[PDB]
C-alpha cells in the first residue's frame, strides 16, 4: 500500500522555486513517500495557472520517479492540454477534481468533462473527489457511470464513501485523502493514502503503515492520534499555510510559502505553531 | 431601487466574443437594467483568464454607463491588478467574492484579501457573497469588521441575511442576488437586485419593480411566480448554460455560448427547455 | 394579515400550569395576537405528553376565540386522536410537523401520515414545516402532492421557500415562522406570521404590521432590527428557555418555565438577558 | 470485540408483542449477538411511551443476559424514571441520545441532562450519539467534559469521529453504529459494532468479525460489500420499516411490524425488496 504525497507548491519571491521544491520532494521520497501527487489541494492546485502547473509538472517529474498530476481548470481545454503535457513528461497518471465553484452544473456537463479528459491521454485518469472543497460529490456509482476512471483519491471523512469505489470499481487504485484516516485506510487495505501530512511527517505515515502490517494496531492507532493533535493545532491558524511551517519544524529545511488568498503564516503564527506541536514532536520515536 | 445585471460572458468557439456581448448589454440596459455587473457567477467569472476579464472590462465600460467589475481570483495579485484596471476604465465600483474553493482559510487570510483590495483602489469595494458557491459566508457582522466595505451583493435565499447588511452597514448599497427574491427585495426596500434573470427578462424585473412602487402587490407577486416557474425549468437542465438559451428565446437575438466545463446545452436540452417555459412565458403580460 | 402566537407552555413545579397559560393567552390576544397556535416548537410540542397537549387544547380554546392545535407525535395514533379532540373543542384548524427524528423514512410514509390526519377531521389541516428541527422538508411541490393541505406555517429563513407555498397552493393560508422575517412577510403579503416573539412583544409585531400598511417601510425595518437584537441576545443563552424570561421582561408577569432537557434559565442567565435587552427595550416606543 | 444489536421493537396490532420480541432476541443472540440494545433508533425508541419502554425492558431482560437500555426522552424526568427501572430489571448499562429535535439548546442544558442521568443510577451511562437523527453532536471532547460517560455508541459515517472517543476516553467502551462500517470498525479495533443488520444477518457480522481476526481482511471486505448491497436496497424503500422485512427474508420467521409514522412496508414494497436482495442472498452461504 502506497504513501502518496499531495506535495506543497513552494513559492519564494512571488514565483515557484524549483530548488526548494526538488529538495523537499527528494527528502520526503527518501522517508517513505512512494508517489508524488502534484497540484492537489495541499499543492494549491486551483490557485495555480496552467503555466505554473506545467512548471510544477517538470519539477515533480524530474525529482521523483512516480508522479501523478492534478489537471483541473475552470477552462476545460486547459485540463486537456495539461493532461497531455503531464503524459509527455512521464507522469504515471493524471487526476482531476470534478468541475468546482459553480453550483448545479448538470450531470451531462460533469460526465463530458471527465470523458474528454480520458480521451485526451493513454495513461490512467483518476477521479480526485473532495466534496467539502469542490461543492459536489462524484460518488462510486457516478464514477463507474463515467466509464473510464482507473483510480480515485477521495479526500473525505467518510471511509465508507471511499471503500465504495473499491466495490464499484474493483480494478481501480483507491486512496483516501484525510489525515485522520491514514491508520484506518491501511487497516481496511485501501490501495494507499494521499495525506497532506506526507509533506511534514512521512516517517510517521510509514510508521503507521509498518505497524498495521505487523498487526500492531495499538501502535498504529497511537501514532494516528499523535498526528491528529498536530493537525488540530495547524487547523487552528490556517491549515494550508501551516503545512509549510510544519515541514520546516519537522524536516528542518526551508519549505517556501503559499500565495495570497492563501497568505503565508506571519511570524507570530509561526512561533505559536512551533510551541503548539513541540510536545507531540518530542513524543516521536520515528 | 436598481436592477443590476450579472451579465453573461458571450463565447464563440471558446473565445470571447465582444460583439455579442456589446449587443446584449445594449439591449438589456434599454429595457430597465441600471447597472452592469461583469464577471459575476452568471458571467462565469472564476472560469475567465485575467486577459479575458480585462477584455470584458473594456467591452462593458464601452457599452454601459454604470459598471461594477467582479475581480476575485485565487491568485490575489490578479484581483488587485484587475481592480486597478477596472478603476482605470471607469468602473463605478469593484466587487469580489471571498477567497473560494479552499476550506478552512483563516479569518486573517480572508481579512487581508479584502483589505488589500480596498487599499488598491479609490472607488468603492463591494462584498460579493455567495455561500453556496464560495463555501464560506462573510455575514453582515464580518463585513462591518473588514472596515472598508461600501456595497454588498448577497446571492442568498435568506432575505434576512441580506437585510442584516443594511443594519450593520447603513451607508452601504445592499443588493440581493436571488431570482426568487426580486419582488421581496423591492418590497423591503433593499437598494436593488442583482438577479441572473436580468439577462433574459429585464422587462419582467422592471415590471415587478413598477408594481411594487404602485402598491400593486398582487401583480408583483404573480410576475415573481411566473419567473420562478422559468428558473425552475432552467435549473432542471443546468442553469448556467440555460441562461444563454433563455436570452435567445425571450430577447430574440444570439447570445453566444458558455465554455466547458460549463458546456453549452445540446439540441435535446434546448428543445426541452423551450417546451418547458412556453406556458409561463405566455402568461406574461408586460 | 394575522399575527399568530406559537404560545409557550407554562410549567410551574414539574408540571403544566394551565392557569398561567390562560392568563398569558389573554394578555397577548389583547395586544394584537389574532390566533393562538398551541404546542408548536416554541410551546415545546415534541416534549409534551398527549395529556399535556389535550390540556393545552382545553385551556387555549377557553381563553381565545381562534386556536390552532399542533398535533404531531411519533405515535401517529396520538396525532389522529388529538386532532379529533381539538376539532371537538372548537379549534379552527390543526397543524402537524411532518414525522421527525427518524432519518430513513419514505415519501409514502410521510404522505400516509398527512392523509390519515386529513381524513380524521373536517377542519383544515396545516403543514407545520420546520426543517432545521424536523430533519426533513415538506416543500411546496410536496405539499400540493399530498392533496389535502389547507394552510402552511413555514418556520424557515428562506422567504422564497415560504412564498412557494402560495404559488403551489393559492387557496391555502401561508405563514412564515421566522422572527427575522416579520417585516418581510407583511411586505410580501403572506397571510401572516407565526413568530415566537408574539409571546413577549406582540405590540412590536403589530407596530411592524401597522408601519408596512402605512407605507412607513423605514419604521417597519427599524422595529424589525430592534427585534433582531433581542432575538440574538436570547439565542446566546438558550432561546427556548429565554422566551419565558423575555415575556417577564417585556410583559411584566410570571410566565412560568420550560421543562428539562429544556431546563429553565438559571438566575445568572436571567440577569444577563435582562441587561442584554435593556438598550433595545429603552429604544422601543409603543 | 462485540456485536451489539440495536434490536427492533416488535409490534402486532399497533401494540407491543413481547413474544415475537423474545423469539427474535433469542435467535439473534444464538447467531452471534453479544449484547441487546433496546429502544435505539432501529428500535423506534423516540416513538415509544415510557410504559412501552418499560415493557421492552422486561422482555429484553427476560430473553437476554446482557441488555443496555436506551432511555432518552424529551421529558428528562422520564429518562431518569426509565434508567432507574432498567437498573432494577438487571440492565448492565443505560444509554441516551443527547436532547434531540430542539435546535440551539445550550451547552449547560445538554450537560445537565447527562449529569442528572448519571447521578440517578449506579450502572454505567453510555452516550448514544447519532448526529443525523438528533440534529446535534456530542463529540469526544464534549463527552469527556461531561465527566460521567462510560461507553459510547456513535451511529456515524465518520470513523475518525468514533475513534476520537477512544483517544479522549480510553477507558470507555466505544462502538460504531453504521452498517457500512462493520468491517472497518473491527479492523481499527473499536470495542465493537452496534449495527442495525445484527437484527437480520447476525451471522454475516460474525463472519466479518472472524475474517478480520484471521486476517482474511479481503474476505471481510468482501462480506461487508455484500451487506452494503442489501443495505442499499432497503434504504431505497425506507430503511426503518425494511429492517423488519429483512429479518423475515434472512431469518425466516415473523418479525412483527413498526408503528406509524413508521408505517410497515406494503405488499408491493416487500415483493420489491425480496427480489432486490435475492442475488446478494444467493451469494451468501456462510
Amino acid at each position: 500500500m502506497e504513501i502518496v504525497a499531495p506535495v506543497i507548491t513552494t513559492f519564494r519571491g512571488g514565483r515557484l522555486d524549483p530548488e526548494l521544491f526538488a529538495n523537499h520532494v527528494k527528502n520526503i521520497t527518501s522517508k517513505g513517500v512512494d508517489v508524488v501527487f502534484v497540484a492537489g489541494t495541499t499543492g494549491l492546485g486551483p490557485a495555480l495557472s496552467l503555466q505554473e502547473k506545467m512548471e510544477l509538472t517538470d519539477a515533480a517529474t524530474s525529482a521523483a520517479r512516480r508522479v501523478i498530476v492534478q489537471v483541473a481548470s475552470l477552462n476545460a481545454d486547459e485540463a486537456i492540454a495539461l493532461a497531455k503535457y503531464a503524459e509527455s513528461r512521464g507522469a504515471e497518471a493524471v487526476a482531476s477534481l470534478p468541475p468546482y465553484y459553480f453550483p448545479r452544473l448538470s450531470e451531462r456537463q460533469i460526465a463530458k468533462y471527465f470523458r474528454d479528459l480520458c480521451s485526451a491521454v493513454s495513461i490512467p485518469v483518476f477521479l480526485y473527489n473532495y466534496p467539502a472543497a469542490v461543492g459536489r460529490d462524484v460518488d462510486a456509482r457516478a464514477a463507474k457511470e463515467l466509464g473510464c476512471i482507473r483510480g480515485v483519491k477521495d479526500t473525505n471523512e467518510s471511509l465508507a464513501h471511499t471503500l465504495a469505489y473499491k466495490r464499484y470499481l474493483p480494478q481501480a487504485r483507491v486512496y483516501n485523502g484525510s489525515d485522520s484516516l491514514v491508520f484506518a485506510s491501511f487497516a481496511v487495505r485501501l490501495d494507499g493514502v494521499v495525506a497532506s501530512s506526507a509533506n511534514y511527517l512521512p516517517e510517521l505515515l510509514a510508521g503507521i503503515r509498518d505497524a498495521v502490517a505487523a498487526g500492531d494496531i495499538e501502535r498504529a492507532r497511537s501514532l494516528q492520534f499523535l498526528l491528529d493533535e498536530i493537525v488540530e493545532s495547524a487547523r487552528h491558524i490556517g491549515y494550508a499555510a501551516a503545512v509549510y511551517e510544519l515541514v520546516e519544524i519537522f524536516q528542518g529545511y526551508e519549505a517556501g510559502e503559499p500565495r495570497g488568498p492563501v497568505y503565508p503564516l506571519d511570524p507570530e503564527e509561526k512561533a505559536w505553531l512551533r510551541a503548539a506541536v513541540a510536545k507531540a514532536k518530542s513524543q516521536l520515536r520515528l
